[PDB]
């Protein structure tokens, strides 16, 4: 089973549109960077609602995880923020395609002209705020479990990204693990008070309960909204 590594088969192209757009957004965002946890929270959201309405009519939706919920993960230790959603998650096609590829042209310009304002609407509007994480990270790493599929790990620093079968089996039972590498200037977002009072911000609107894991020393789950 050498094939795989051998071709690389793993490593893929961002679509043109897709490096123009990260662009935009990183350039756009530079002075409003935290808003890249609420565009996760807010994709987390709608990853939620998507396995919540498929659990309506599907009997065995919900399997591999019977909760619904959002957990927010600090590791100062390794520099690392993980933000884990127990939804519908992604196969591996849908790593590939969903976030390697792309009104595409109106938000295009709409965007253009938005700079030449602000655009932490327009970006959340149109959905595309998940780039927005390379403002404050380096490596930007995609955990996820689709009912559909085996566990893959989907990873980037925004020149070229690679998915790949987990190795560590299926641990997420199902959802998605949006895992970031914080550049060194962003280690602030480390810290708990910080999240937490972004999380606390940014999730006051969300209809799944979202946690982060805090100390009172021992460690636990807070509840956030
Ligand atoms: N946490 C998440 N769970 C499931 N799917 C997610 C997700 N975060 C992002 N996605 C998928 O990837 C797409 C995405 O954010 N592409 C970036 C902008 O085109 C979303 O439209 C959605 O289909």
């Amino acid at each position: 089973g050498s094939h795989m590594l051998r071709e690389k088969s793993e490593k893929f192209a961002f679509q043109a549109e897709v490096n123009r757009m990260m662009k935009l957004i990183i350039n756009s965002l530079y002075k409003n960077k935290e808003i890249f946890l609420r565009e996760l929270i807010s994709n987390a959201s709608d990853a939620l609602d998507k396995i919540r309405l498929i659990s309506l009519t599907d009997e065995n939706a919900l399997a591999g995880n019977e909760e619904l919920t959002v957990k927010i993960k600090c590791d100062k230790e390794k520099n690392l923020l993980h933000v884990t959603d127990t939804g519908v998650g992604m196969t591996r096609e849908e790593l590939v395609k969903n976030l390697g590829t792309i009104g595409t042209s109106e938000f295009l310009n709409k965007m253009t002209e938005a700079q030449e304002q602000s655009t932490s609407e327009l970006i959340g509007q149109f959905g595309v705020g998940f780039y927005s994480a390379f403002l404050v990270a380096d490596k930007v790493i995609v955990t996820s479990k689709h009912n559909n599929d085996t566990q893959h790990i989907w990873e980037s620093d925004s020149n070229e990204f690679s998915v790949i079968a987990d190795p560590r089996g299926n641990t997420l039972g199902r959802g998605t693990t949006i895992t970031l590498v914080l550049k060194e200037e962003a280690s602030d977002y480390l810290e708990l008070d910080t999240i937490k009072n972004l999380v606390k911000k940014y999730s006051q609107f969300i209809n799944f309960p979202i946690y982060v894991w805090s100390s009172k020393t021992v460690w636990d789950w807070e509840l956030m909204n």
